[PDB]
């Protein structure tokens, strides 16, 4: 390994806030990050990026309204799930201000984003990841909705991602 922890998550929904304090918790309880930039991405992963979830003991899936509107995410969490079976990987799931059931069964405005980020794509790989989609909402994770403190719901996620690693 060469990481704890892999974050997947769509920028637009937490990258100014929501993200910014689970990394300001992370390294506070130096947990070791994988980061990247915004502007660099190519239209597909390739092969750096995969490297990098390959090496990370946790993933962790930061599931928000319009992640299923990056095809960029949809990649990164179809690599995730493979990781799961094949590597020993970890995989844990925030869902900030989503249900399950939405994640689940692709319907909701999380459903209306990944129908239209599927138009134009190849049905193996719109199979994909409509079963890891499918698949990540069965792993029981952190609900933002059922948290009043958004800050003591980050450090209960630092305490157990520190727990896991040690």
């Amino acid at each position: 390994a060469k990481h704890d922890v892999f974050p997947s998550f769509h920028g637009a929904d937490v990258r100014r806030t929501f993200l910014s304090h689970i990394l300001e918790s992370f390294r506070r309880k130096g947990i070791d990050t994988f980061i990247d930039n915004n502007i660099e991405r190519s239209k597909s992963i390739g092969p750096e990026l995969k490297e990098a979830i390959k090496g990370s003991k946790i993933a962790i899936v930061l599931l928000s309204r319009k992640y299923a509107s990056s095809s960029w995410c949809l990649d990164e969490l179809a690599e995730i799930m493979i990781c799961r079976e094949v590597l020993g990987q970890i995989v844990m799931t925030i869902f900030y201000e989503v249900d399950p059931t939405d994640i689940k069964k692709q319907t909701g405005e999380f459903g209306k984003a990944f129908t239209k980020t599927c138009r134009g794509k190849p049905k193996e790989q719109v199979e994909r990841w409509r079963k890891a989609l499918e698949d990540v909402a069965t792993i029981a994770g952190y609900h933002s909705h059922k948290w009043c403190d958004e800050a003591e719901m980050i450090e209960k996620i630092s305490t157990d991602v520190s727990n896991m690693l040690d």
